[PDB]
Formats: structure tokens, C-alpha cells, sequence
């Protein structure tokens, strides 16, 4: 049971859950309303600024997908916008690394099958920079004009970015399409939880940012401790009223890899899941101390 949707069914599903989220009753100072506003901005960037210029059907656009929560939100929104643009397999690139979490590798494969992506992966056993990996990608796919990237302004290297922006001089020449820049961490959790799509299950165990296996720990701000003030959940409504699937769209979480559970159990500590963190400044706090 692999939870596979043909691309059109995936796009329609994403349109429907996004539309459903936009119909949620919320007040003007809520996280849900802020997320609705962020969705509307993303939709305008894609439908008004992107698709009229570059074709998402003929290989002009590739989607950079790394399995993390930001890329996943953006992929759901991108699929929704394809459906909206055209009605109302997908070329995908993953820059792989030798120090990626196994659960994340598993999740990228599972989602490629779920959403009918056409996945290209760079070679994890080659020592090369991201720019170099993308140069090789462009040799394989020379028709590529633009690449969708799921970065936010609060991420490292996120400050000096715009929604439509040519690449750096040492990259292959393409336009970066960056439609998620204005999203905040709380918006990411709200939408992802409401969507009821499978997500990388490391977040369930207290990770808030999936860096590499050597540096990344569950977030210490989420550690359970009798003598801390208990954390409160900001996403109760979304979780309790999450989007209901049907026979075609039915899915399930996939458990973390055996090796990742061993690493988490060896900590002898328990954590709230990642969606108990809403401060963007602390997203990357779960990290081995280095000199
Ligand atoms: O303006 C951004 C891009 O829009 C596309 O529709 C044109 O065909 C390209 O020549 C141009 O770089
Ligand atoms: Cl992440």
C-alpha cells in the first residue's frame, strides 16, 4: 500500500484542500487568517507572475524538493495552482547528501510515488557544492528555465531573496521561483497539519529543522520536563478538523526509519512534536555544540 495518486488527482486534491483551508472560520488576529493571507500571496506569485511566463508542463520549470516541511507545503500549493491554472509526472530535483537522515530519504521516495513526481537526485557519493550539483542537473535537462525553491526569508541565506530572481553567477543560469518567502513557521505547521497529508515523521519526535545526521537533534526548547511550563498547542483546530480524504486520496503516516528511532531512543528524553515550536528564531536550535 503505497498511497499513489496520478498527477491530476494529486493536483485536484491539493486544490481542494487549499480551497478548504481558505474557507476556514477564523478571526483577523489568528494564525489561520495569517496563513490564509500567505496562501493568497503564494497563489498570486504562481498564477499571475510565474505560469504566464514559464511553462510548468513542458519542462521549463523544475521543482526543487528536499522532503522538508517547507518544500512539502510549497509542493501542495504548487499542485493546487497547476489545477487552478489549467482547470479552474512532475519534474522534480533533489540535491542529495551523504549525511541526510534515512527517514527523510524514505519520505522523499514515498512522496515521489504519492504525488507522481519525476524525481532526479544528485549523487550523494560525489563531493560537490549545490551550485555544482545544479550544473550537472542542467546538463541533463537543458530545457530548464526556472526552478521552484521552498525557502523562507527566516532561513539561512533567506534575507536577500525575491519571488522571481536569477541565480548566482556560479550556478547554471535559471530563474529562481521562490513563492514561500513570506511564510512563517507557524503558517507552515498550520497548513501542513490541516492538510492531513503524510509528512516526514521526524517532526513528530521533536525535530523542528532537518539538517544533517551529525548535527541535528530534537529541539531542546521542546524537551519535556516536569519543572518547565508545559507548552501549549496552537494548532488544535487544524489537527481536530483536518482535511478529510476519500477512497482515491487515502493515506497514512509512515514510521521513522529503524536507525532514526534508535538515535532518538538513545537520548533518554522525550519531546513535544515540532509543531509546538512557533518561534522562527529557534527553528534551528536542535544542534550539536561545536567550537
Ligand atoms: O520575462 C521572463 C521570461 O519570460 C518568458 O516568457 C520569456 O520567454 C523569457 O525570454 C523571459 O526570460
Ligand atoms: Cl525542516
Amino acid at each position: 500500500g503505497a498511497m499513489v495518486m496520478r498527477l491530476g488527482d494529486a493536483a485536484e486534491l491539493c486544490y481542494n484542500l487549499t480551497s478548504s483551508y481558505l474557507q476556514i472560520a477564523a478571526e483577523s488576529d489568528s494564525i489561520i487568517a495569517q496563513t490564509q493571507r500567505a496562501i493568497n500571496t503564494t497563489k498570486s506569485i504562481l498564477i499571475n507572475e510565474t505560469f504566464p511566463k514559464w511553462s510548468p508542463l513542458n519542462g521549463e520549470i523544475s521543482f526543487s524538493y528536499n522532503g522538508g516541511k517547507d518544500c512539502q507545503v510549497l509542493l501542495l500549493l504548487y499542485l493546487s495552482c497547476l489545477w487552478e491554472y489549467y482547470i479552474v509526472k512532475l519534474p522534480t530535483v533533489f540535491i542529495d547528501h551523504d549525511d541526510t537522515f534515512k527517514t527523510l530519504e524514505n519520505f522523499i521516495e514515498e512522496t515521489s510515488l504519492r504525488y507522481s513526481l519525476s524525481l532526479y537526485e544528485s549523487d550523494r557519493d560525489k563531493c560537490e557544492t549545490m551550485a555544482e550539483a545544479f550544473e550537472t542537473f542542467l546538463q541533463v535537462f537543458p530545457e530548464t528555465k526556472a526552478i521552484v525553491i521552498g525557502i523562507r526569508h527566516t532561513d539561512p541565506f533567506g534575507e536577500h531573496l525575491k519571488p522571481i530572481q536569477k541565480t548566482d553567477a556560479n550556478w547554471p543560469d535559471f530563474y529562481r521561483l521562490q513563492p514561500l518567502l513570506h511564510w512563517n513557521l507557524a503558517n507552515i505547521w498550520s497548513f501542513l497539519l490541516y492538510s492531513n497529508e503524510p509528512i516526514c515523521e521526524l517532526y513528530r519526535y521533536g525535530f523542528t529543522s532537518l539538517g544533517n545526521v551529525e548535527e541535528t537533534l530534537p529541539n531542546p526548547h521542546l524537551r519535556k520536563d516536569k519543572n518547565s511550563t508545559p507548552l501549549k498547542l496552537n494548532f488544535e483546530w487544524e489537527i481536530e478538523n483536518r482535511y478529510k480524504h476519500n477512497e482515491v486520496t487515502k493515506a497514512e503516516p509512515i514510521p521513522i526509519a529503524d536507525e532514526d528511532l534508535v538515535k532518538i531512543e538513545n537520548l533518554h528524553e522525550d519531546y513535544y512534536p515540532g509543531w509546538y515550536l512557533v518561534d522562527d528564531k529557534l527553528e534551528r536550535a536542535g544542534r550539536i555544540k561545536k567550537k
